[PDB]
DNA sequence: GAAACCACCTGTTTG
DNA sequence: CCAAACAGGTGGTTT
């Protein structure tokens, strides 16, 4: 469960979400790449797939494959907020919602 | 001297500029800095006269067509106050580690 | 070919 | 003050 107000960048061209390390290394541990696959859900019930890696360079955590087709659908910009919650079960399972300037 | 010069450069405005790069000249480039060779691209180490050592990243940008240096470019331009219309002298020692050295010259615009 | 993806890079900002 | 983090970039590769 963590929120980010998004930047430009995080709906242009760059093809990326910078999740901040804060919360990135509190809510989804990485091994310790290539990175790993993450399954998401949003309130249509559709599932979507990203790409979270971390960047060596910028010490980033990043969403890539995948964001661009979520912001294209969703028409996300900047200033929207990105929730990221958890299931309340043992079903183990993430959503996604986006809402607006709040 | 125990140095002979290899090449020199009168920078172009975007050689200090944010592109964050040195074009080399290709007629320089093939010449002493072979990137087949190894001279993705490589690190290079060369020494200024006020004795500081710099790493540069050398490589062959394909989009540009053009060899550069790309790595800590910014930094030597920052320390140094480069700008367009100065030179840089790049240079080799005669020595058995053959050190390349570099430092820059004064001129206008 | 175009768009996305990938692994790097850096200048500002700031606790 | 300054290392860290991050918003904004690059060239090259895969889709």
């Amino acid at each position: 469960l963590f929120e980010k107000t998004v930047t430009p960048s995080d709906v242009g061209k760059l093809n990326r979400l910078v999740i901040p390390k804060q919360h990135a290394e509190k809510h989804f541990p990485l091994p310790a790449t290539k990175g790993v696959l993450i399954n998401l859900e949003d309130r249509t019930g559709k599932v979507w797939r990203f790409r979270y890696s971390y960047w060596n360079s910028s010490q980033s955590y990043v969403l890539t494959k995948g964001w661009s087709r979520f912001v294209k659908e969703k028409n996300l910009r900047a200033g929207d907020v990105v929730c990221f919650e958890r299931s309340t079960g043992p079903d183990r399972q993430l959503y996604i919602h986006w809402k607006v300037r709040s």
